């Protein structure tokens, strides 16, 4: 088969691809370097992170159903921990987890057949308590396996997006001093026991998009134009989420994220199960600011799960109009 | 278009309406007054509440798909906070949030087109941390946008309800003294910091139907007759719920709440995503008491999420019979 | 109608049955003894348990749609509490709860018609705060009501399983000393107040399959062969779960668990609503170890929600291959 080498792009963006496969099956070649580093989650909150390719989430991979995926995974010598990868897209050996365990200083190449269309989580899963710990330290991303003929709606009609944004949502469990301020450590291992204690409460200290509070707001805000069909691919490798586009809807939504299932329509809020990726298509109809949020609003605002979308275009009074301005 | 002025009715009831639109599109006129007040949630538990029209949830609005909605929203001078409204039913300006911010002493009129059929949350969302806070202080309701030709099942057959009940479920975060008793404040602002601390744990002190523990039990119990088709419209603006009619089922269920999607059938328990409204139709077959509950039973019983339904009619031994009474 | 007496088998196994009903409607006779006993959840963690037939979950019952179910329920004199049973499969009297309350020393026989196909929770529900308490002390199981003609897919095609495994997931709330170690009591009543306090946080101390941490790992691991179609019936009577077969998928999934609804396909992770049972069919394609987990990985690993499946057969390099072994 033809081989195709991809240059991955950081989230929320996506590497160059075509929705309708331009060729028959190919072998898709990707490479990622595991990067262990402390990352700033919020003003005075840091995580001893473990990442695929330096980002949280790991970068989005896009292939077509029936293609193969060959991932070269590298664990540089500066790292402290063994690591591996579990593709929920894959069949066998714990999603690849059982064939990809690498020590600092090693690399591995895994091939699998992308036999099933949909957005899928990939995540580290070295074994035992290392499994949740590596995930909640940021070690998860997404691979999107498109049907060879592109997306289809609930009636089998072809549908197309102008833009895909990959929204990786991640729950983190940063230990706190008695006064509520966050603790700092020299490395992930030093912080492990105190993190486990937070993990055991099941209460995230932070729940973020693109690896930090406000990553996708301000200068990081998503951009679109009236008329654009935007696919929002949303992963959550460990905990549930309930995405909502404030001022919009999900025109077509695969909340369980598998493209041969019929999508639901007109959703206000949908549901990403912890350990999965879903996808929602919306055509923007109005200009202005939108917020894309986890609609546990405490999770959205206090914990960090809020992105903004800035949309340019012409306002439509038929859809909405302020008939009487605030007055009194 | 014709204009129609509605008199809203408190939950769990619904204002006068027809399921199959009697006319072509109309402009529906509603008015609500924001009422800030301390409300009793339980025997020794009070909330500094912020309400639409004095109730938790805010009252149910019912219109048809393609109609317009013109809401006059009033923030009386006795109130302390600015407020607004986000209709998840609406397209643009943060659901109307960006066009409806009003100070105490002001009123505003918003128009929007109800372009999408389904039950939708409406909720206050003034901006930033005010957003979760106003919601968890009780500031949310529901608008139900019926298809012009009424409800249809999974096969496109017309279906009809005898009764709609609006069940508004709300999670609250009342601060506690060390001994577990609940704190009281002079106004919402005074209580804000202590409430944020509870909010951050993500653990509600109370989860209630119709604004208080036992609101829909005892004298508040819902009523029906064997043979009645009852639509249970269930909102939860901030947190997930898993509704269950004890002794019954969901005959037709739109758990994501959007009527053009095919409903599921025969459900024991369904799922309302935080930030959404769903709807379930059941035809009562047996008389007696039923409980309608969030089936996290701790949430149902300890937190307050239990309603009762008292059903009159004739018992059917073919469905169930006590063959041998307790004996020994 | 013919009467059929069943010998129940402990979970995760299932009593002898046929998927396509061999006869027209029958009356299915089951008997269960309530057993109150302290059970070991983990190395140094015990629960004052209340069980159907001595197991957590209670044993799986399997009947066909249109059959009757006659359960003889026995509360031996050594027990301390009244008990009853609520079949979510049943119509009327709080699922049978209102016809089955029995004191220690009593027995009762309930008949109901299994009018609806699907997997359903059954659980104790004596009344008031006894309801969540008996459930979280282990008092819940499942009845699976198969369509008379067996399972059908999203296109109405007959499908068949080789093996059903009943995975009962249960959240428990064991009180802790200040140092984080677990408390022991002489009986359930002695432990009640301290358990309520844990219940109120909504944070389980343990979340287990088949009644204990590691029940379904090690010697308890599930077994299958490449090619086997295994139905995983998954109940959670009180709290949500998000099941995942590591290294596999859900080929056909009824996450809300009602068989006349079309299943979704190719799922990575699905969702069991608290208070329900769902079911997922998978055909094993690769040999080796799999883990079946709640994909809140903290819940899976720290809390106990992990089962293993050991699969024998021939490896398929087309699906997955380690192209370059760890090297460096
Ligand atoms: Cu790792
Ligand atoms: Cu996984
Ligand atoms: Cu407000
Ligand atoms: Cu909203
Ligand atoms: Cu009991
Ligand atoms: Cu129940
Ligand atoms: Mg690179
Ligand atoms: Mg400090
Ligand atoms: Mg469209
Ligand atoms: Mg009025
Ligand atoms: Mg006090
Ligand atoms: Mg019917
Ligand atoms: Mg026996
Ligand atoms: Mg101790
Ligand atoms: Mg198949």
């Amino acid at each position: 088969l033809p081989r195709v080498k991809h240059t991955l792009v950081p989230p929320p963006f996506a590497h160059a691809h075509e929705q309708v496969a331009a060729s028959g099956p190919v072998i898709n070649e990707f490479e990622m370097r595991i990067i262990e580093k402390e990352v700033q989650l919020d003003e005075d909150a840091y995580l001893q992170a473990m990442t695929f390719d330096g980002s949280i989430p790991g970068p989005l991979m896009i292939v077509h159903e029936g293609d193969y995926v060959e991932l070269t995974l590298i664990n540089p010598p500066e790292n402290t921990m063994p690591h591996n990868i579990d593709f929920h897209a894959a069949t066998g050996a714990l999603g690849g987890g059982g064939l990809t365990l690498i020590n600092p200083g090693e690399k591995v190449v895994l091939r699998f057949k992308a036999t099933r269309a949909g957005a899928f989580v990939y995540h580290c899963a070295p074994g035992g308590p290392m499994i949740p710990w590596h995930v909640v330290s940021g070690m998860a991303g997404c691979i999107m396996v498109l049907p060879r003929d592109g997306l289809k709606d609930h009636e089998g009609k072809p549908v197309r997006y102008d833009t895909v944004y990959y929204i990786g949502e991640s729950d983190h469990y940063i230990p706190k001093d008695e006064d509520g301020t966050y603790m700092r450590f020299s490395d992930p291992s030093e912080g492990y026991e105190d993190m486990v204690a937070v993990m055991d409460t099941l209460i995230p200290s932070h729940i973020v998009f693109n690896g930090a509070v406000g990553a996708l707001t301000g200068e990081g805000a998503l951009k679109a134009k009236v008329g654009d069909n935007v696919l929002f691919v949303h992963s959550q490798p460990n905990r549930d989420s309930r995405p909502h586009l404030i001022g919009g809807h999900g025109d077509l939504v695969w909340e369980t994220g598998k493209f041969h299932n019929a999508p639901e329509r007109d959703l206000e809020t949908w549901f990403i199960r912890g350990g999965s990726a879903g996808a929602a298509l919306y055509k923007f109809l109005q200009p202005g600011v939108y917020a894309y949020v986890n609609h546990n609003l405490i999770e959205a605002v206090h914990k960090g799960a809020t992105a903004h979308v800035l949309v340019e275009g012409e306002w439509d009074n038929d859809l909405m109009e302020q008939v009487v301005a605030p007055v009194g």
